[PDB]
């Protein structure tokens, strides 16, 4: 039906979780920006209000700047009710893969406080298992970056450098971080080796995201699915 | 000879000007990319040798590691014999546009302190006047980037934020900045334009290169030509 | 009749200025923290209404947030229509030195495009001449630190990194830089010296702000006094 | 004997395990620049040779560089051989606190790869447990500051925001990051706290480094010891 109206719906049906006086986490992608779009016309008709979003990056804040989303960071905030956000995977057990727009470190930070934490995303992005389709993105520090990527051979992960197409040189994230692209065969224990990859020294943040999700909106060539755990 | 062929011949000319003990500022994009590869296989050789380069940014650093080229920041070293890089523009004085890359900051931090700076390029980046085909750079402190926009266009000037390919969002400069191309319409004096603009607060630096280029080597369609100061 | 009473009545006469519908500069260090908990003060008994407050530091924000007052960064609002922030050294012409808080960056990028700059101080700030007491602070990049250092030579300026307390090292500012502290013998054209240090590759920006406060308000032993030009 | 003597003769004996030929990684603080100095000296002298030192922060690069001991970023190395650095604390089963110079993420990413890390101290970093007298350092995302706080605070840790002496507003790493100070009365399981700590978004690392050190070389009343498990 086009991926593009696979996300839609998706972020249509988002919206039926968000009620007055919340404090939303708004998540980065085009799909979580057509959530961020139809936030703000039901702000503007008046079909909502007192809301307060929590960008996850500079992106989801222009954004809300442009709908007239009054925003925060989440030092302003007491409580973060509400999360939206995409997914370049998801497993069975709603595990996920979240990075390719490279603020992961900041998801994650807010995702994780969220009362509720909704992903949307089209069909293309469930998986039998984490790592079927796409790698993990690892936000490194700078110069640990070559280390990194020769210790995740004990995981058979093929991990290349993320590097720039309107900059020279590697990407650099939203916090002066280079970002490693971690294709593993295969993840058995998501949640432990999310663990795994956070104790490493220069590490800053992996995406992989799990025992985290809420609920998971897909948006299928048929109309909605949900997943749920 | 193609572009390629032309960027190749360039970079090999400019090792003539290369000599064994020297501090070699080390330059960003394809063209340099060429330079920094010759200058690698050069070492390894013997054929020059005790040579230092100074990265002017993370490409040009990591490429250097990869080519085992023995490295130092500009805080290490004594100064800088001859620094070589690319531009995206040329004019008729040899006052040049870059920034492409996204690293000015440190390419002029670099450059500035060069016995003598030497650029490479192909025919194509030869120009009647400054900004004839390119926008001129701007790396600007994130959050002020709105309001330098408005004040550029004001100026005459077509200003935009560069967005990433490789993230969501601006792209991120390696200190942690944005970065907008403003294409001026044609500029009668460079320097006084490079000086001025930087007093704007919240311009970190911008991408005129003016009064500092002392050799242009450029890669023609048949063969090799220097422009000299 | 000490320092701190000084501060206070400067501040309470910058209230004055204040009017529903504005957007506020919101200055770091202690004077201006007294006139940001007036301002909140005020905003609890409803004296006043409709304020956003655009912080200058972590530590405004932080000062704006603990007081409720709302918000935003420069990027969020459509201008900046009073700008309120001390000052280390207020000349006869209103020239300013600012800095010692190590937040100059961001003061200058809000306060540069403020409808009014309000400036608050005790009188231990004004001097005949800048560098009567105080050095300058200048932001720079960090490997271009000892460059630097050696280049204001040519000033006669006795020039020294800023050194943590806090932490070992140089301190490192809010956007990730170092800080040389200089004192210049004094200070004939304080604007044509702001734009003179700006214009070294590397240096980011420097406590000099010429030909940009409009008001000076001035807590004394006699009480307070106000200067504009 | 008087404090830096302590220190003195832990980096005289340091020296013993460097040989020619060895990558080392150059430790922060005020115990480590005995270190530096004397390495300094001994390569000056022709005692030791072809050494190349990894700095874990701005305070040991630049000592490095006065005392022309050439450095290099760990990406620039295939190894560490050897890590040298202080401590704030060292329990009985050889586990630390570190991070009172905040610098503790490069410090732990370099040490983590050496062959054998050797740490110095005087007698008076010995303890019976970690945090018997210092608390531990966390380096933080800074909009995850509060939220940190509050939920170290659901675990007996005394939590506090590290605040800059020599700028205003919060300590900023090297990084761009803050710091927050923990104090909990004891922990028992330091490898676990040490885990779990950077499990929470927004902890890039955190102060214990357990099962890590090789050696300890404590500057005694006596004379010296080196300790082991
Ligand atoms: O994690 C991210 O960067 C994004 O949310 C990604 O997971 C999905 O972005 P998309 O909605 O454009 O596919
Ligand atoms: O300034 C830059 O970023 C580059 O040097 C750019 O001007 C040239 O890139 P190129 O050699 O790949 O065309
Ligand atoms: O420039 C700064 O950092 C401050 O505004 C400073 O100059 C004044 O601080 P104070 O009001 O505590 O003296
Ligand atoms: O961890 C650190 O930052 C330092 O090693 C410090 O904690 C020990 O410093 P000292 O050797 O000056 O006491
Ligand atoms: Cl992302
Ligand atoms: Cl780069
Ligand atoms: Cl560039
Ligand atoms: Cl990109
Ligand atoms: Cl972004
Ligand atoms: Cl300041
Ligand atoms: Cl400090
Ligand atoms: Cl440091
Ligand atoms: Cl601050
Ligand atoms: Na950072
Ligand atoms: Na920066």
């Amino acid at each position: 039906m086009n991926v593009e109206e696979m996300k839609k719906i998706a972020a249509k049906e988002a919206l039926k979780f968000i009620e007055d006086d919340m404090v939303i986490g708004l998540g980065t992608g085009s799909t979580t920006a057509y959530f961020i779009k139809l936030l703000g016309e039901k702000l503007k008709r008046g079909e909502i209000s007192d809301i307060v979003g929590v960008p996850t990056s500079y992106q989801a804040k222009l954004l809300a700047i442009e709908h007239d989303i009054p925003i925060a960071s989440l030092d302003q905030v007491d409580a973060i009710d509400v999360a939206v956000d995409g997914a370049d995977e998801v497993d069975p057990n709603l595990n996920l893969i979240k990075g390719r727009g490279a603020a992961l470190t900041m998801e994650k930070i807010i995702e994780y406080r969220a009362g509720t934490f909704i992903v949307l995303v089209d069909e293309r992005k469930l998986v039998d298992y984490l790592c079927q389709k796409m790698p993990v993105p690892i936000e490194v520090i700078p110069q640990a970056w070559k280390a990194i990527i020769e210790e995740l051979s004990i995981f058979n992960a093929k991990a290349e450098l993320r590097m720039g197409v309107n900059k020279d040189g590697p990407v650099i994230t939203d916090n002066g971080n280079f970002i490693i692209d971690a294709k593993f065969p295969r993840i058995d224990d998501p949640l432990d080796m999310e663990i795994e990859l956070n104790t490493i020294p220069g590490v800053i943040e992996n995406g992989i995201f799990a025992d985290i999700a809420d609920i998971v909106i897909v948006g299928t060539r048929e109309g909605v699915k949900k997943l749920e755990r």
